[PDB]
């Protein structure tokens, strides 16, 4: 469980995200296929983007990735509570999309990197921790929803 004031470090670093979220979308996206390339093979629409070059000019990819941050910016407004926001994602992720809870960890790096270098004056120390607490207890809670649903992850 995280306190008030993890929850407001979260919070104000995403308030920088929102300056300008498909930018962000574009970093986080190719910092994870760039250090996992294996997660490209789970995008039907994306697998055969050979280049940082070609993922940077993709208009889809952009679009997925404001799709991706503002689901989970969502989810973060909640402060923990986000069954409602989690049932739909965990399903599509499960079932559809069989996104096992190692590449949510592989995109939580990549978010936690981009943070980082994008923003060291609101992703200093504590605040990496906070939303590292934030992201943990996100997979946390999708991992048991997976299991409900009937995959491993
Ligand atoms: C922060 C974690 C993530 C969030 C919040 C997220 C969110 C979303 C959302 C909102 C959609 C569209 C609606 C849906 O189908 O549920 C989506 C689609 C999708 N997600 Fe994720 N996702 C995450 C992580 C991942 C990862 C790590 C992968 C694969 C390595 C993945 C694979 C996909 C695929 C293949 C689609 C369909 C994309 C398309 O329309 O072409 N997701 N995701
Ligand atoms: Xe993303
Ligand atoms: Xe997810
Ligand atoms: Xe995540
Ligand atoms: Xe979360």
């Amino acid at each position: 469980v995280l306190s008030e004031g993890e929850w407001q470090l979260v919070l104000h670093v995403w308030a920088k995200v929102e300056a300008d979220v498909a930018g962000h979308g574009q970093d986080i996206y190719i910092r994870l296929f760039k250090s996992h390339p294996e997660t490209l093979e789970k995008f039907d629409r994306f697998k055969h983007l050979k280049t940082e070059a070609e993922m940077k000019a993709s208009e889809d990819l952009k679009k997925q990735g404001v799709r991706v941050l503002t689901a989970l910016g969502a989810i973060l407004k909640k402060k923990g509570h986000h069954e409602a926001e989690l049932k739909p994602l965990a399903q599509s992720h499960a079932t559809k999309h069989k996104i096992p809870i190692k590449y949510l960890e592989f995109i939580s790096e990549a978010i936690i990197h981009v943070l980082h270098s994008r923003h060291p004056g609101d992703f200093g120390a504590d605040a990496q921790g906070a939303m590292n607490k934030a992201l943990e207890l996100f997979r946390k809670d999708i991992a048991a929803k997976y299991k409900e649903l009937g995959y491993q992850g």
